[PDB]
DNA sequence: CCGACGTCGCATGAGC
DNA sequence: GCTGATGCGA
DNA sequence: GTCGG
């Protein structure tokens, strides 16, 4: 709903969920935070007080409290002091880099580096992984408009074949559930000549072709079976040149693939709620396989996996479309 | 009262 | 130089 | 910070 209903309290609880992960480095903190903020963002009514929100799951005692504090004062008294707080505002600005979580920012501004300058006059100090993140701060926070990871998409299947005909690629995320934007880009990869019960090369020569044509600009990180990096549409002509996008490229062997699929795609509501209906079924369902339980709890073997449906199969749920996996 | 809160590949440091 | 923990991102 | 065993 508007953003106008109750904008300002999940953005202050937004905020307080940055300076958990960021600041007092308390990750289960900050998701409370955001688990808060989210179900009072879906919340269609102005909240009139503490107590109103308390109802809902996921808003406490402390919240409760904090939303009263809002309500009658405009505010948050700790909020407004974090803020000022020029050391803490600094390594929670950090953060937002790429490859410098809360212990390098936190160890940045011990040693006076507080800004992006700052992370600039001192290249030495830095891994691969933030100069990359430096070099791309702006473009990173960019959303990538749907047109655009059609764009990428069709260069990305494209290369992929022709390397090898027999691979398949899939583009998930909520790109493949058909949002009109996406924060980047998450290839999943398999072979029919890779499987769990059996070369290190697969992912990297498609990784070279895409390297190869010039769509591939930067690598974060790389490995056998998992690859991080940069990409870039070829700019068309004197048009203005395309901001720089995060892609993940990982490979999954072939009987685990679509259960890999199912997971990337999301939500992640509707992965809570898919994986708690099989368990009221009698089998468990995870990133790689799913698998029965059990009269005990005992798991067996991981069922055979071919289409995304078989799974939906199993635990006799109709297919539903990636457009229709919002919760 | 008090533990769970996802899990893991890769890069990198520490430990030895 | 080898083993394993840590930081990071997703 | 919140939930729940
Ligand atoms: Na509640
Ligand atoms: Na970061």
């Amino acid at each position: 709903p508007q953003e106008t209903l109750n904008g300002g309290i999940t953005d202050m609880l937004t905020e307080l969920a940055n300076f958990e992960k960021n600041v007092s480095q308390a990750i289960h903190k900050y998701n409370a935070y955001r688990k808060a903020a989210s179900v009072i963002a879906k919340y269609p009514h102005k909240i009139k007080s503490g107590a109103e929100a308390k109802k809902l799951p996921g808003v406490g005692t402390k919240i409760a409290e904090k939303i009263d504090e809002f309500l009658a004062t405009g505010k948050l008294r700790k909020l407004e002091k974090i803020r000022q707080d020029d050391t803490s505002s600094s390594i929670n600005f950090l953060t937002r880099v790429s490859g410098i979580g809360p212990s390098a920012a936190r160890k940045f501004v011990d040693e006076g580096i507080k800004t992006l300058e700052d992370l600039r006059k001192n290249e030495d100090k830095l891994n691969h992984h933030q100069r990359i993140g430096l070099k791309y701060f702006g473009d990173f926070e960019k959303r990538i408009p749907r047109e655009e990871m059609l764009q990428m998409q069709d260069i990305v299947l494209n290369e992929v074949k022709k390397v090898d005909s027999e691979y398949i690629a899939t583009v998930c995320g909520s790109f493949r559930r058909g949002a009109e934007s996406s924060g980047d880009m998450d290839v999943l990869l398999t072979h029919p000549s890779f499987t769990s019960e059996s070369q290190p090369k697969l992912l990297h020569q498609v990784v070279e072709q895409l390297q190869k044509v010039h769509f591939i600009t930067d690598t974060l990180s790389k490995g056998e079976t998992k690859f991080m990096g940069v990409c870039q549409l070829p700019s068309k002509n004197d048009e203005k040149e395309y901001p720089h996008r995060r892609i993940d490229i990982r490979l999954i062997p072939k009987d685990q693939y679509y259960c890999g699929v199912l997971y990337f795609t999301g939500s992640d509501i509707f992965n809570k709620n898919m994986r708690a209906h099989a368990l009221e079924k009698g089998f468990t369902i995870n990133e790689y396989t799913i698998r029965p339980l059990g009269v005990t709890g005992v798991a067996g073997e991981p069922l055979p996996v071919d289409s995304e449906k078989d799974i939906f199969d199993y635990i006799q749920w109709k297919y539903r479309e990636p457009k229709d996996r919002s919760e």
